[PDB]
């Protein structure tokens, strides 16, 4: 029985406003609706991997585990295993997964942040699951940020939060958030960014809704905005949005948005928005493509539409050599050449690198580099020929190909990361000097560059 080298990965964000599901919530788990939708000749085909994040979610683990469990049962006649479920006050994450992937699946971890302070501390968060599928490391966050039409600043304060905080995948990548430490990140939720046009428009927005014409709208979405200007979801990625706003609804129907201030809102208007909404960020030149990105029509219980993504995404094995693992394997080696670090820090320390891969035995520190002046204000650290010669573990190109390098550039004088990177070790040639990038960020936000050549040996 061959071990996969692509899965599909099924994401579900529901706001449920506090109310039980109707009887049926299938066309969810179809990707059927508004949007990219997904083929009817799929119907049932199993997604690999279902990860269903819920907000104002009313039920408790046991009472929607028997509901998801059975929706899927319904639609494939498969019986999913349960790999992990956590919630946070009304905010839940559930991972299934299909029997035959239980003995691939390991290190699950779960956790949540609690965004705000004290007012603001009590119901907005995230919760978050990851875990290894044979050689590939999955990270899963579901976020329900702050609401409002005027707190878009506060969302993307609740976003470095999470991101700073939420502690999943491999505690040995000390230097690295969430946004570094997996193959595939997904990042959903109730993010509760807004289209910001004015108050008075509200009836010309519900027409241009009706006319599907969204153009005029996605201009003004606060996300889209914020992720062009750099403010919120560096490096993230989003399918183009091609379904009607997914809030604010009246329930029971979807015929009407419900958008008027009322004592229930806090007397604050609820425009047509794209609240509900599904991210990604996968290590270079590992494939993922986004299949579908909708909403249901059909599930009306809460003032939210169900949103659905689904992704093609590229697994490894978990390769064993005569060699590695638990040697090195002398045939491999990765030598980091002319290598230079350009931060935005106005700091006068020395800095360090770390390496970080499972390639590895453990963590490469590197000797100091040499501070120069950039002509536009910059640092510039030099690292010369002087990095380290990397020892991988296996020296097959089969898997060698497939890994990463993680990068941490470390003030010497208090070892804390002033940037954080990922190179892929996917290179056009091997035995070759071939230029290499990444961006460098810290806390999620751009802090500089890290560019230079590298050489890699393989044993072909
Ligand atoms: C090692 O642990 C697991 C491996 C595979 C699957 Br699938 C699920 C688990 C644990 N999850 C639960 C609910 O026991």
């Amino acid at each position: 029985q061959p071990e996969p080298d692509m899965i599909t990965i099924f994401i579900g964000t529901w706001n449920m406003g506090n109310a039980p599901p109707p009887k049926k919530i299938t066309s969810w788990f179809l990707s059927k609706g508004q949007g990219k939708t997904r083929d009817d000749s799929a119907d049932y085909i199993p997604h690999d991997i279902y990860v269903i994040g819920t907000q104002e979610d009313p039920l408790s683990e046991k009472e929607w585990l028997e509901i998801l469990k059975h929706s899927l049962q319904e639609i494939t006649s498969v019986t999913f295993k349960t790999v992990a479920i956590h919630t946070l006050w009304n905010i839940r994450i559930v991972v299934l997964a299909k029997p035959e992937h239980e003995n691939r699946i390991s290190h699950i971890c779960t956790d949540n942040v609690k965004t705000g302070i004290a007012n603001t501390l009590g119901n907005k968060g995230a919760v978050g699951v990851s875990f290894m599928f044979n050689g590939t490391s999955l990270g899963f966050v579901n976020s329900h940020l702050t609401s409002g039409s005027e707190k878009k600043l506060r969302r993307n304060q609740n976003y470095m939060n999470i991101l700073r905080f939420l502690a999943l995948g491999d505690k040995k990548l000390s230097p690295f958030n969430i946004t570094h430490r997996f193959t595939h990140l997904f990042w959903f939720g109730d993010l509760n960014y807004r289209v910001d046009l004015p108050t008075w428009e509200a009836e010309t927005i519900i027409q241009k809704i009706k006319q599907q014409q969204y153009a005029d709208l996605l201009s003004h979405d606060q996300l889209l905005t914020e992720r062009r200007e750099q403010k919120v979801f560096l490096h993230f990625e989003e399918e183009e949005i091609t379904f009607a706003p997914t809030y604010r609804f009246e329930r029971l129907t979807r015929d009407k948005y419900a958008y008027t201030k009322q004592k229930a809102t806090g007397m604050k208007y609820n425009l047509p928005s794209w609240c509900d909404r599904v991210l990604w960020k996968s290590y270079p030149l590992v494939h993922v493509v986004c299949q579908s990105y909708g909403s249901t029509s059909d599930i009306m219980t809460s003032d939210h539409s169900p949103v659905f993504a689904t992704f093609e995404a590229g697994v490894t094995s978990q390769f064993v050599s005569k060699n590695g693992p638990g040697t090195v394997d002398s045939q491999g080696q990765i030598e980091f050449l002319r290598c230079y670090a350009t931060l935005k820090t106005k700091s006068q320390t020395k800095f360090y690198l770390e390496f970080h891969s499972s390639c590895l035995e453990s963590f490469v520190k590197s000797q100091e580099g040499e501070n120069e002046e950039g002509s536009e204000g910059e640092l510039v650290v030099k690292f010369g020929e002087t990095l380290p010669k990397l020892k991988p573990i296996i020296s097959d190109p089969e898997y060698l190909l497939d890994q990463h390098i993680l990068i941490s550039i470390k003030s010497s004088d208090s070892d804390e990361s002033y940037g954080e990177g990922c190179i892929a070790l996917r290179l056009e040639a091997t035995e070759t000097q071939l230029p290499i990038y990444t961006p460098l960020t810290h806390h999620g936000e751009l802090t500089g560059h890290f560019q230079g050549e590298i050489k890699l040996q393989t044993s072909q």
